[PDB]
């Protein structure tokens, strides 16, 4: 297979680049770290290693350098579906792991592994699904049937076998194959017995990863399987710091397989703060429509965001801290809308917030970026095909999120980072030693080295 | 119960004492960050609050500011089971999580609330353990069983119906209470099932939580509940900064409940670089006893020591990511060995590698810290009580860490803490700055 030949040449040198930096580059100091931070939740501290993704404050998201436009319209456009416009996820998995582009066969590869390995998914993966009660919380049951395919693990059965530390990559390959051919098998499984009567519709053998999910799902439309191309693509890989990369890496660091460290993600993802800002904004876009009877008009939707900002309250998926400019996953979603569903009501409404709720942003004067970012989009994309239960969006999320989450895991074990142990401080020895402490990028500080 | 009552008291205080902290303090500085720290899986860096314990590497790890002896034998003695003398591992959660000694009422109080609420495992909790292949790996058994209990979690629930942030704590309590309980249910009808012909034992209602594990193990002599007891007191807590403490506060910060955080630790803790030393060194002892048709002599594994150093292997059991003089859990062990079995034969050698491994890994000197960890001990322990069954000893240790993580996670919720989000770099920008980067302590740093 293309991809396994080439990572057999880029991540020996990968490794070896790394062993080089960590000792020539080590005590390079890159910022002060502080009480706040240990208090913060770690918020700006440069504490972690992710090379697949990356947040330009000027540009959003780049996969690999490449911007969104660069794959999905632009020269370098990654390979799409016969008669398809939006980018496979297969090739930005491609992308993610090698940092070059793949070749039409490259992607066909892919797909051919991911139809195959679909087909693999072990009955006794269902019968721990069905032993749930129907009503537990989707995405336990996504994460439960996710970990119970552990003992399939190709990486935790050579490790107890003894293999060198140069095959972990491979091993973990080989699982990441696996579990992403499960995972929209998975998911549709759940949504399938929860929402849909408890039928169950198997993978098509001529459709690809994303086209699978809409379709065992129960969604035959050829939108929908474009929608969930572009959707998969987009919410792949964000940085390494987000609470599910972060708890994939470090579930990762101690040799945990992929089965173990995703689905640890996915407790995480599951998590309120986390995976929940889709279907907030969606809640409010549909709270708008029911109070003004319909489409608001320039007007009201200016007064009812302004009244919002006054009250210090915000306004869902608009004027996150980092970005300086329209999240690029956003503007890629826009641009699917007004080809697609332009007509939609709720759409209508999302589109009047790009007009107007910027414009209120900049004159209250108080975030330094007014634009939205990808979770303004989502919802109502999902919900105009007839995807409307709240609760799995987070699935949807947490399929995409494995592509990048995978790329990761797979780079860190071909670098072979160490395991992750920061040291924690009590409140005590604050108390204790506050004071005696110099403020950071201050005179005393820079007095104490 | 008097730890909740206590608890409603000490909370709203440490939660402004928190508030109070982060304001006036934070943006006080306590070392640099480095792009070593990025690439090193964060060694050293201070970047998380725990106040369960704290490891000091001239002392090794203390709980709520007090010794393993000083709680075990010295002038703190915890309460100890009827006619027992280790520290029952109920009374020391009670320390962990106020910070104050238990009186025997306290310690007794949440023996009742454990032994109560282990009669409420959902049925289909087993339904999914069943449905597992019975060749799955113990710790993936144990994850899943913890998660699929996430439906009963009364933290997710309080929350999808609007809670107070400060009703946080107290959701987080109650679900570690039914936890807690589950836990030992959870972890022997694995064992049962996958070791001893899938014959299944009930609670019993009359016995502490280690000793009902080790009663729904098939265990029930008064010497192996005395072991549980002290092997459940001893893993319970080693700061926020070991992988399963804290995959369990990264999933708790996103204000994802303890059967979601606890079983992403678990899933952790499954990893060989975490959950495995026990083993390593019990296979090791028994390597030793094999090979030297019994004991080996001071010169024979001084020898062997040295043979296996400078043909680049490890030496299991010794050394640590931060203790640096002998680990006193490993002390505690030892102590009770010599009680309780000082002619077993592999403890022998336990014994034995204690007086000469020390000064050989000195001398070689890679080893940044020479002395027994923990692991060094606990193995012989198990075996020599009948518990074989090598992969289910990372399950026994996630039972006793789950004290911790409770604790840690019901106070950081009481704090009220914000998710965990740092910023990852790439190896680019690293190519991009590296060279225009001031060196850590250096001149260029201070004018910077
Ligand atoms: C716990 C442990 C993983 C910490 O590793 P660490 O933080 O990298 O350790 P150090 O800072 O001491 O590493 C410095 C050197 O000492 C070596 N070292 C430390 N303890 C050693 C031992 N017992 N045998 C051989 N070499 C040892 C390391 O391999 C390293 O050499 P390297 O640069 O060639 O990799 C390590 O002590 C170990 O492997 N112990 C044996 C297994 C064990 O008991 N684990 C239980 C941990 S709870
Ligand atoms: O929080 C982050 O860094 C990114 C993220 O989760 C998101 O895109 O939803
Ligand atoms: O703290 C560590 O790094 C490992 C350990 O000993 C423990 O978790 O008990």
């Amino acid at each position: 297979m293309k991809l396994k030949e080439r990572l057999a040449e880029l991540i020996p040198q990968w490794r070896a680049e790394v062993a080089e930096i960590r000792k020539k580059y080590g005590n390079r100091k890159t910022m002060d770290c502080t009480i706040g931070h240990a208090y913060g939740g770690m918020r700006g501290l440069k504490a972690l290693v992710c090379d697949t993704s990356e947040v330009f404050p000027d540009e959003g998201v780049k996969f690999r350098g490449y911007t969104i436009p660069e794959l999905r319209e632009g020269p370098h456009k990654l390979p799409t579906a016969e008669g398809g416009f939006e980018p496979l996820p297969e090739g930005l998995w491609y992308l993610l792991l090698t940092g070059e582009l793949p070749t039409e066969e490259d992607v066909k590869e892919i797909s051919a592994e991911f139809t195959k390995r679909m087909q693999n998914v072990p009955q006794y993966v269902f019968d721990v699904l069905r032993a749930m009660p129907v009503d537990t919380h989707p995405m336990t049951m996504f994460a439960a049937g996710i970990l119970a395919m552990q003992r399939e693990s190709v990486f935790a059965k050579r490790y107890e076998e003894g293999m060198r530390r140069e095959e972990h990559w491979e091993a973990m390959l080989e699982d990441s194959l696996n579990m992403l051919a499960a995972l929209p098998v998975i998911a549709a499984y759940i949504y399938r017995r929860k929402y849909k009567g408890d039928t169950h519709i198997a993978p098509d053998p001529n459709l690809d990863w994303s086209a699978n999910l809409a379709h065992m799902m129960g969604f035959d439309d050829f939108e929908v399987y474009e929608l969930f191309r572009l959707y998969m693509f987009l919410h792949s890989d964000h940085e390494g710091g987000n609470v599910s990369a972060h708890t994939n890496l470090l579930v990762n660091s101690a040799y945990s397989d992929i089965y173990r460290s995703f689905s640890a993600a996915m407790n995480g993802l599951a998590g309120p703060l986390h995976g929940l800002a889709n279907q907030e904004v969606l809640r409010w876009i549909q709270m708008l429509y029911k109070k003004f009877g319909g489409v608001p008009t320039k007007e009201q939707l200016e007064r009812f965001a302004w009244d919002t900002l006054n009250s210090g309250q915000v306004i869902p998926g608009y004027g996150h801290a980092v970005l300086r400019v329209t999240d690029p996953r956003y503007v890629a979603q826009r641009d699917f809308a007004l080809k697609h569903l332009p007509d939609d009501e709720l759409f209508k409404i999302v589109s009047l917030c790009y007009e107007v709720i910027p414009e209120v942003l900049k004159k209250h004067g108080k975030a330094k970026n007014p634009w939205p970012n990808v979770d303004a989009h989502s919802g109502v994309l999902l919900w105009h095909y007839g995807i409307r239960e709240y609760d799995f969006y987070t699935v949807l999320f947490g399929v995409s999120r494995a592509l990048g989450c995978t790329a990761q895991a797979i780079l860190v074990r071909g670098y072979m980072l160490p395991i992750e142990r920061p040291k924690s401080i009590t409140t005590r020895w604050v108390k204790e030693v506050a004071e005696s402490l110099p403020v950071a990028g201050s005179k005393l500080a820079a007095a104490l080295e």
